[PDB]
């Protein structure tokens, strides 16, 4: 089974040392991509701990992107949030 995560929990990883994002309701723990994203660190930080759902799409990440997402996944948000 999946595990959830609550916004509560996941807005504490907002940060370079740990940094976790929502994603169509998937949560993942990026911290050690941050250094290797293309699009670079910033915009991580910017939305770091939070639902990055519609900057990701709007970016227009490729399908390797996507691939490379799921790579990083932890979880899902519990639905008491969705
Ligand atoms: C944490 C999951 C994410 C992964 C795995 C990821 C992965 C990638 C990859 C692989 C690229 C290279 C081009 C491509 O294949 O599309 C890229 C480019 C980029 N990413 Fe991300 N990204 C993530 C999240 C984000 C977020 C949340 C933002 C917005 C704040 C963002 C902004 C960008 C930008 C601006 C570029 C470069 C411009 C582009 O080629 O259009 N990415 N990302």
């Amino acid at each position: 089974a999946v595990k959830y995560y609550t916004l509560e929990e996941i807005q504490k990883h907002n940060n370079a040392k740990s940094t976790w994002m929502i994603i169509h309701y998937k949560v993942y723990d990026i911290t050690r991509f941050l250094s290797e994203h293309p699009g670079g660190e910033e915009v991580l930080l910017e939305q770091a701990g939070a639902d990055a759902t519609e900057s990701f799409e709007d970016v227009g990440h490729s399908p390797d992107a996507r691939e490379m997402l799921k790579t990083f996944i932890i979880g899902e948000l519990h639905p008491d949030d969705r």
